[PDB]
């Protein structure tokens, strides 16, 4: 099929290099810990309880392994609580393999002030390129822990000029190292534009996963994106009818259509769940309880897969999505 | 004149309570360390060199004392690098008294994602109120170091709904504790609106300093703001013709007019300087060199004051601005 072509390094997890064959079933987009930009400024009342986060996270890790999930890809942006050392902790404690990311979030929800300022003063793209390259090849913050993927994100109405700085830096790092790229699309838009842009810049589509594609329910939009040869992920499975999100029933309808059209090799599945929130614990209005009810990392293993199988999807298609595709994209 | 009326606590500096009479000459708006939101996500290439920052900061501290400045008010927002423990370090090492702030920055340049999200889920104002109240009365991040002022900020075109959450929480904390409030106005606008809003909410104008008023060169705008009984600060003195900023000559023209109209008791002067930047050191395009040439904390002491005196301003007016006003506002 379409194999990764160009520079290449074996999958880097927070605990070191891992062979593609050892990745096993994988959730390509989750967040062990996560905090929206600003969470740190609420440190007095919402401090990080490391002991509790570690207990809870490892328990979630252990439950994933119970389900045969050997690997999780943590997509947390550098300014949203990324903590490679903590992920290494969670990994060494449970045996769950974790890959972390390098990247900043979309303009609308990221810690954008910094690079927007540096971009006004000089060559920010080049500076973003050096950070990503260093994090992928040498390590994050002096820990030696390397990023196994680059995380890119765009806004709803366009991939903004600020966002494009990151897309150009990542493309260059991609070309030079072969590292995988995973993305965020805001509210079901810009999937095709991200794929076009990344490929146009020389990024290997065999190493690109356009995310939150489940955010759009017109399969035409998905096919237009797949036309580029990149993989696409229904990665907010379980987050229903909230923040623009469709219902899982809607996602499944699109998914089985795409599956029935032969796209298994290019479909990945995830929850975009957060195991432990940073800042003060989120206050969940009762009315939103159903929207987040299945939004946890065991939902696909326990509800989705069995539901695709009973719908006609095959053990082979499911293994392609959950093991085949990840092995090739990140391995 | 107009003395602080209501609840009251003695000036809290990062090293403890200080009598109003011991504040001495003060710079009401500076930043020992500062980083635009996102700086932390650039930690791999732009890590904090604590030894160098401490050496440099204390040297700046020592130079301020050489000039008789006994106190500095650090206006750094919770998500812009605020570090009470480091300020205590700089203070205990030199004897320079430092007050730190509690508050988030304006929507356009702050770490806004967090509270914008919490506001969508619940009562963020109340949450912001608890943080500010706890930081002012008990301490920041478990250090015991209390905030001596609340920092509020608004955008250019309006005090946005997100910003108003902070203005309402601060007003309440102001009413209950008497703590001073200092603000940021973006590009010479919203000074009058901030003053109106804060007073309308029950905040004591004798404890309110509307900042970056030097950003507007129409004295009419300043008088309209002073009409509220609040103090106003020309606090970006030295930052010239850049980021919308006027020249110092322009600021001085407005200042002597206001001074000649009897407003000394309500005028404060500062630089809004940054002693040590967080993130990778700022790259200064040569063309901007003159704009930042006098932008350091010795500029007012060495250039401005002597320049107001030779312009006719009196030793008494200068002492009112630099010692009288601070004593009353923060003491
Ligand atoms: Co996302
Ligand atoms: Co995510
Ligand atoms: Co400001
Ligand atoms: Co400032």
């Amino acid at each position: 099929g379409d194999a990764p072509g160009g520079a290449h390094m074996t999958a880097q997890t927070v605990t070191g290099a891992v062979a593609a064959a050892q990745l096993g079933a994988t959730l390509p987009h989750e967040h062990v810990i996560f905090g929206y930009p600003g969470y740190a400024g609420d440190v007095t009342l919402g401090p990080f309880d490391h002991a509790a986060a570690l207990a809870s996270c490892t328990e979630t890790a252990r439950a994933l392994l119970a389900r045969g999930i050997q690997t999780v890809v943590d997509a947390t942006p550098n300014g949203c609580g990324r903590n490679p050392a903590f992920l290494r902790e969670v990994s060494e404690a449970t045996g769950l393999q974790i890959l972390c990311a390098t990247g900043f979030y979309y303009e609308g929800g990221g810690a954008t002030t910094y690079f927007k300022f540096r971009a006004s003063l000089g060559d920010a793209e080049s500076e973003i390129y050096e950070m990503m390259r260093t994090e992928v090849t040498e390590g994050i913050a002096g820990t030696g822990i390397r990023a196994g993927v680059i995380k890119l994100a765009s806004s709803r109405d366009a991939i903004t000029p600020y966002e494009q700085l990151f897309f150009r830096a990542a493309a260059r790092v991609q070309r030079e190292t072969g590292v995988p790229i995973i993305t965020h699309t805001q509210e079901g838009q810009q999937g095709p534009q991200q794929a076009e842009l990344l490929t146009s810049l020389g990024a290997d589509p065999a190493r690109i996963m356009i995310g939150h594609m489940d955010g759009n329910t017109d399969p035409a939009y998905h096919r237009e994106t797949l036309r580029h040869g990149v993989s696409i992920a229904f990665d907010r499975i379980g987050l229903q009818g909230i923040v623009g999100t469709p219902t899982d029933a809607e996602r499944l309808s699109v998914l089985t259509t795409l599956l029935g059209e032969g796209y298994a090799d290019r479909l990945l599945l995830s929850h975009d769940s957060i195991w432990h929130w940073l800042g003060r614990p989120p206050a969940i209005p009762e009315a939103a309880l159903p929207a987040v009810k299945d939004w946890h990392p065991l939902h696909i293993s326990d509800d989705i897969l069995p539901d695709l199988r009973r719908r006609g999807i095959t053990e082979e298609q499911v293994g392609q999505m959950t093991v085949g595709n990840p092995a090739r994209l990140f391995g």
